[PDB]
DNA sequence: GCGACATAAAAAC
DNA sequence: AGTTTTTATGTCGC
Protein backbone atom coordinates (compact mmCIF):
# COMPACT_ATOMS: atom_id res chain seq x y z
CA UNK A 1 0.00 0.00 0.00
CA UNK A 2 2.83 2.50 0.96
CA UNK A 3 6.19 1.76 -1.09
CA UNK A 4 9.03 3.35 0.74
CA UNK A 5 13.14 4.39 -0.75
CA UNK A 6 15.39 6.17 1.56
CA UNK A 7 16.13 9.68 -0.03
CA UNK A 8 20.34 11.04 -0.27
CA UNK A 9 19.78 12.96 2.56
CA UNK A 10 17.88 9.84 4.99
CA UNK A 11 14.59 11.09 4.64
CA UNK A 12 11.91 8.53 3.26
CA UNK A 13 10.01 9.12 -0.31
CA UNK A 14 6.46 7.13 0.52
CA UNK A 15 5.05 6.27 -2.67
CA UNK A 16 1.16 5.55 -2.82
CA UNK A 17 -1.81 5.50 -5.08
CA UNK A 18 -3.92 8.14 -3.92
CA UNK A 19 -7.16 5.93 -6.00
CA UNK A 20 -6.41 3.50 -2.89
CA UNK A 21 -5.30 5.56 -0.29
CA UNK A 22 -6.23 9.01 0.96
CA UNK A 23 -3.75 10.78 3.27
CA UNK A 24 -4.49 14.18 5.27
CA UNK A 25 -3.14 17.30 3.07
CA UNK A 26 0.05 18.53 5.23
CA UNK A 27 0.71 14.53 6.44
CA UNK A 28 4.66 14.65 5.73
CA UNK A 29 3.59 11.64 3.24
CA UNK A 30 2.75 14.28 0.55
CA UNK A 31 6.51 14.92 0.39
CA UNK A 32 8.29 12.56 -2.08
CA UNK A 33 11.10 12.88 -4.47
CA UNK A 34 10.00 12.47 -8.37
CA UNK A 35 11.50 11.04 -11.05
CA UNK A 36 15.35 11.83 -11.97
CA UNK A 37 15.90 14.19 -14.67
CA UNK A 38 18.02 13.40 -17.51
CA UNK A 39 19.90 15.84 -20.27
CA UNK A 40 18.09 16.80 -22.72
CA UNK A 41 21.31 18.48 -24.41
CA UNK A 42 24.12 21.27 -24.31
CA UNK A 43 23.26 24.48 -26.51
CA UNK A 44 25.69 27.54 -25.98
CA UNK A 45 29.00 27.63 -25.26
CA UNK A 46 30.12 30.24 -22.35
CA UNK A 47 33.94 31.45 -21.91
CA UNK A 48 35.61 33.74 -19.23
CA UNK A 49 36.60 37.30 -21.18
CA UNK A 50 40.20 37.24 -20.69
CA UNK A 51 41.76 33.59 -19.97
CA UNK A 52 38.73 31.91 -22.86
CA UNK A 53 38.08 28.94 -20.35
CA UNK A 54 35.52 27.34 -21.68
CA UNK A 55 32.65 27.73 -18.08
CA UNK A 56 30.96 23.64 -17.27
CA UNK A 57 27.88 23.86 -16.39
CA UNK A 58 25.58 21.47 -15.22
CA UNK A 59 22.01 22.15 -13.68
CA UNK A 60 20.63 20.19 -10.44
CA UNK A 61 17.22 19.39 -10.64
CA UNK A 62 14.81 17.81 -8.11
CA UNK A 63 11.04 16.89 -7.44
CA UNK A 64 9.74 17.03 -3.90
CA UNK A 65 6.31 16.85 -4.21
CA UNK A 66 3.35 15.44 -6.48
CA UNK A 67 4.70 12.62 -8.20
CA UNK A 68 4.49 9.07 -7.25
CA UNK A 69 6.45 6.27 -8.61
CA UNK A 70 3.68 3.82 -9.24
CA UNK A 71 3.77 0.37 -11.02
CA UNK A 72 7.57 1.21 -12.81
CA UNK A 73 5.46 4.83 -14.07
CA UNK A 74 5.67 8.18 -12.43
CA UNK A 75 1.98 9.90 -11.37
CA UNK A 76 0.65 13.36 -10.75
CA UNK A 77 -2.64 14.82 -9.95
CA UNK A 78 -3.56 17.60 -12.21
CA UNK A 79 -5.84 19.03 -8.91
CA UNK A 80 -2.61 19.01 -6.69
CA UNK A 81 0.71 20.91 -6.15
CA UNK A 82 3.95 19.78 -7.45
CA UNK A 83 7.48 20.96 -6.51
CA UNK A 84 10.03 21.68 -8.69
CA UNK A 85 13.58 22.84 -7.08
CA UNK A 86 16.84 23.38 -9.11
CA UNK A 87 20.59 24.84 -9.18
CA UNK A 88 23.22 24.93 -11.18
CA UNK A 89 26.83 24.36 -10.79
CA UNK A 90 29.78 25.32 -12.59
CA UNK A 91 32.62 22.48 -11.92
CA UNK A 92 35.53 24.54 -13.11
CA UNK A 93 34.90 28.18 -11.36
CA UNK A 94 34.27 28.15 -7.49
CA UNK A 95 31.56 31.07 -6.83
CA UNK A 96 33.52 33.77 -5.69
CA UNK A 97 35.59 34.03 -8.42
CA UNK A 98 32.69 33.39 -10.52
CA UNK A 99 30.95 36.80 -9.54
CA UNK A 100 34.14 39.02 -9.62
CA UNK A 101 34.52 37.84 -13.56
CA UNK A 102 32.49 38.63 -16.91
CA UNK A 103 31.35 35.94 -19.52
CA UNK A 104 30.51 35.70 -23.24
CA UNK A 105 29.07 33.52 -25.59
CA UNK A 106 30.67 31.83 -28.29
CA UNK A 107 28.72 32.17 -31.17
CA UNK A 108 30.79 36.42 -32.04
CA UNK A 109 31.05 37.32 -28.38
CA UNK A 110 28.04 38.60 -26.51
CA UNK A 111 28.49 39.44 -22.85
CA UNK A 112 26.32 37.71 -20.43
CA UNK A 113 24.00 39.77 -18.32
CA UNK A 114 23.28 37.23 -16.11
CA UNK A 115 22.08 33.18 -15.64
CA UNK A 116 18.97 32.30 -15.24
CA UNK A 117 16.25 28.80 -15.15
CA UNK A 118 12.82 28.63 -16.69
CA UNK A 119 10.72 25.75 -16.41
CA UNK A 120 8.60 24.15 -19.28
CA UNK A 121 5.67 21.30 -19.06
CA UNK A 122 5.71 19.22 -22.58
CA UNK A 123 3.55 16.42 -24.09
CA UNK A 124 6.74 13.66 -24.01
CA UNK A 125 4.90 12.14 -27.32
CA UNK A 126 5.47 15.58 -29.79
CA UNK A 127 6.52 18.12 -27.72
CA UNK A 128 3.83 20.37 -27.54
CA UNK A 129 4.26 22.90 -25.06
CA UNK A 130 1.74 22.63 -22.06
CA UNK A 131 1.08 25.55 -19.87
CA UNK A 132 1.73 26.18 -16.12
CA UNK A 133 0.54 27.86 -13.20
CA UNK A 134 1.38 28.59 -9.90
CA UNK A 135 -0.54 29.62 -6.99
CA UNK A 136 0.46 31.49 -3.82
CA UNK A 137 -0.33 29.76 -0.07
CA UNK A 138 -3.70 31.62 -0.15
CA UNK A 139 -4.79 29.70 -3.80
CA UNK A 140 -7.85 30.57 -4.82
CA UNK A 141 -7.73 33.94 -2.36
CA UNK A 142 -4.70 34.93 -3.88
CA UNK A 143 -3.23 35.86 -7.69
CA UNK A 144 -2.86 33.07 -10.30
CA UNK A 145 0.43 33.17 -12.20
CA UNK A 146 2.88 31.36 -14.84
CA UNK A 147 6.51 30.08 -13.79
CA UNK A 148 8.54 32.55 -13.84
CA UNK A 149 12.49 33.13 -15.41
CA UNK A 150 14.53 33.11 -11.73
CA UNK A 151 17.74 34.47 -12.18
CA UNK A 152 20.80 32.34 -10.09
CA UNK A 153 23.77 31.84 -9.09
CA UNK A 154 25.80 28.73 -8.60
CA UNK A 155 24.80 26.83 -5.81
CA UNK A 156 24.71 22.81 -4.25
CA UNK A 157 21.02 21.62 -4.23
CA UNK A 158 19.49 21.75 -0.53
CA UNK A 159 18.19 18.40 0.35
CA UNK A 160 15.23 17.12 0.49
CA UNK A 161 14.84 17.91 3.98
CA UNK A 162 15.50 21.91 3.86
CA UNK A 163 12.98 22.47 0.79
CA UNK A 164 10.44 20.24 3.21
CA UNK A 165 11.48 22.70 6.33
CA UNK A 166 11.24 25.89 3.88
CA UNK A 167 8.15 25.30 2.28
CA UNK A 168 5.61 27.62 5.00
CA UNK A 169 7.65 29.71 6.80
CA UNK A 170 6.88 32.96 7.72
CA UNK A 171 8.58 33.05 11.18
CA UNK A 172 11.19 35.97 10.72
CA UNK A 173 13.49 33.76 12.99
CA UNK A 174 12.85 31.07 11.15
CA UNK A 175 13.80 32.93 7.66
CA UNK A 176 16.88 34.44 9.32
CA UNK A 177 17.81 30.40 9.65
CA UNK A 178 17.43 29.67 5.60
CA UNK A 179 18.20 32.73 4.18
CA UNK A 180 21.84 31.90 3.10
CA UNK A 181 20.81 29.01 1.57
CA UNK A 182 18.19 30.52 -0.94
CA UNK A 183 19.94 34.17 -1.30
CA UNK A 184 22.82 36.22 -1.82
CA UNK A 185 21.93 39.77 -1.13
CA UNK A 186 24.15 42.10 -3.43
CA UNK A 187 23.69 45.04 -1.25
CA UNK A 188 25.67 43.39 1.40
CA UNK A 189 29.22 43.05 -0.62
CA UNK A 190 31.81 45.31 -0.39
CA UNK A 191 31.41 46.89 -3.65
CA UNK A 192 35.36 48.14 -3.42
CA UNK A 193 36.38 44.16 -4.87
CA UNK A 194 34.23 44.56 -7.41
CA UNK A 195 34.59 45.87 -11.45
CA UNK A 196 31.35 47.81 -13.24
CA UNK A 197 31.78 44.83 -15.47
CA UNK A 198 31.70 42.04 -13.13
CA UNK A 199 29.00 39.67 -13.35
CA UNK A 200 27.76 40.18 -9.87
CA UNK A 201 27.03 43.49 -10.85
CA UNK A 202 24.86 43.05 -14.12
CA UNK A 203 22.55 40.92 -11.92
CA UNK A 204 18.83 42.73 -12.69
CA UNK A 205 18.23 42.95 -8.58
CA UNK A 206 20.26 43.13 -5.13
CA UNK A 207 18.51 40.00 -3.61
CA UNK A 208 19.90 36.93 -6.54
CA UNK A 209 18.39 33.74 -5.50
CA UNK A 210 20.60 30.51 -5.25
CA UNK A 211 17.94 28.21 -5.58
CA UNK A 212 14.87 27.75 -8.13
CA UNK A 213 12.65 27.33 -6.45
CA UNK A 214 8.88 26.35 -7.90
CA UNK A 215 6.20 25.70 -5.40
CA UNK A 216 2.66 25.28 -5.53
CA UNK A 217 2.79 24.17 -9.60
CA UNK A 218 0.14 22.20 -11.25
CA UNK A 219 -0.77 21.49 -14.99
CA UNK A 220 -2.98 24.08 -16.24
CA UNK A 221 -6.66 23.09 -15.91
CA UNK A 222 -7.23 23.03 -19.38
CA UNK A 223 -4.80 19.96 -19.91
CA UNK A 224 -6.57 16.83 -21.65
CA UNK A 225 -4.62 13.82 -19.65
CA UNK A 226 -5.65 10.95 -21.95
CA UNK A 227 -5.52 10.10 -25.52
CA UNK A 228 -7.96 9.52 -27.29
CA UNK A 229 -7.84 6.32 -27.37
CA UNK A 230 -8.32 6.19 -23.68
CA UNK A 231 -3.90 5.62 -23.32
CA UNK A 232 -2.75 7.92 -21.23
CA UNK A 233 -0.57 11.43 -22.49
CA UNK A 234 3.12 11.14 -21.76
CA UNK A 235 3.79 14.35 -20.20
CA UNK A 236 7.91 16.23 -19.09
CA UNK A 237 8.98 18.88 -17.20
CA UNK A 238 11.85 20.78 -18.85
CA UNK A 239 14.17 22.62 -16.85
CA UNK A 240 16.60 25.16 -19.11
CA UNK A 241 19.56 26.96 -17.84
CA UNK A 242 20.24 30.11 -20.05
CA UNK A 243 22.30 33.36 -20.08
CA UNK A 244 20.21 36.87 -20.66
CA UNK A 245 22.17 39.11 -22.99
CA UNK A 246 21.37 42.16 -24.59
CA UNK A 247 19.49 41.53 -28.29
CA UNK A 248 21.21 44.82 -29.80
CA UNK A 249 21.03 31.78 -35.03
CA UNK A 250 20.55 29.57 -31.67
CA UNK A 251 18.16 28.51 -29.56
CA UNK A 252 16.18 31.39 -27.53
CA UNK A 253 13.44 32.65 -25.94
CA UNK A 254 12.73 36.65 -25.62
CA UNK A 255 12.40 37.75 -22.02
CA UNK A 256 11.15 41.29 -20.48
CA UNK A 257 14.70 42.87 -19.64
CA UNK A 258 15.40 44.87 -16.60
CA UNK A 259 15.68 48.30 -18.63
CA UNK A 260 12.37 47.92 -20.22
CA UNK A 261 13.44 46.91 -23.67
CA UNK A 262 13.69 43.59 -24.59
CA UNK A 263 16.13 40.43 -23.27
CA UNK A 264 17.25 37.05 -24.92
CA UNK A 265 17.28 34.21 -22.88
CA UNK A 266 19.78 32.08 -24.64
CA UNK A 267 19.69 28.75 -24.06
CA UNK A 268 22.77 27.21 -22.23
CA UNK A 269 21.58 23.41 -21.12
CA UNK A 270 18.32 21.65 -20.66
CA UNK A 271 17.19 18.84 -18.48
CA UNK A 272 13.71 16.39 -18.28
CA UNK A 273 12.00 14.00 -16.63
CA UNK A 274 10.44 11.01 -17.89
CA UNK A 275 7.37 10.40 -19.01
CA UNK A 276 5.07 11.63 -16.69
CA UNK A 277 1.24 10.02 -16.57
CA UNK A 278 -1.28 12.99 -14.96
CA UNK A 279 -4.36 11.58 -13.03
CA UNK A 280 -7.48 13.87 -13.85
CA UNK A 281 -10.27 14.93 -11.78
CA UNK A 282 -12.52 11.66 -12.69
CA UNK A 283 -13.69 10.44 -9.45
CA UNK A 284 -12.26 6.61 -10.23
CA UNK A 285 -9.08 8.52 -9.81
CA UNK A 286 -9.59 9.14 -5.64
CA UNK A 287 -10.08 6.75 -3.00
CA UNK A 288 -13.67 8.18 -2.14
CA UNK A 289 -14.77 6.37 -4.97
CA UNK A 290 -14.41 2.92 -3.66
C1' DG B 1 -15.17 17.93 -17.49
C1' DC B 2 -14.33 22.43 -15.30
C1' DG B 3 -14.74 27.03 -12.19
C1' DA B 4 -16.15 27.77 -7.81
C1' DC B 5 -16.78 27.15 -2.96
C1' DA B 6 -16.88 23.81 1.24
C1' DT B 7 -14.72 20.61 4.38
C1' DA B 8 -11.17 18.94 6.93
C1' DA B 9 -6.58 17.48 8.97
C1' DA B 10 -1.60 18.32 10.26
C1' DA B 11 1.86 21.98 10.08
C1' DA B 12 3.14 26.38 11.83
C1' DC B 13 3.37 29.49 15.26
C1' DA C 1 -2.08 25.12 24.83
C1' DG C 2 -5.01 27.19 21.55
C1' DT C 3 -5.51 29.64 16.87
C1' DT C 4 -4.36 30.27 12.18
C1' DT C 5 -2.44 28.46 7.87
C1' DT C 6 -2.04 25.42 4.15
C1' DT C 7 -3.51 22.07 0.71
C1' DA C 8 -5.90 17.44 -0.62
C1' DT C 9 -10.24 16.55 -1.88
C1' DG C 10 -15.55 16.69 -1.61
C1' DT C 11 -19.32 18.79 -3.80
C1' DC C 12 -22.43 21.93 -6.52
C1' DG C 13 -23.99 23.88 -10.69
C1' DC C 14 -23.54 24.20 -15.69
Amino acid sequence: VILTQLNEDGTTSNYFDKRKLKIAPRSTLQFKVGPPFELVRDYCPVVESHTGRTLDLRIIPRIDRGFDHIDEEWVGYKRNYFTLVSTFETANCDLDTFLKSSFDLLVGRLRVQYFAIKIKAKNDDDDTEINLVQHTAKRDKGPQFCPSVCPLVPSPLPKHQTIREASNVRNITKMKKYDSTFYLHRDHVNYEEYGVDSLLFSYPEDSIQKVARYERVQFASSISVKKPSQQNKHFSLHVILGAVVDPDGIPYDELALKNGSKGMFVYLQEMKTPPLIIRGRSPSNYASSQ
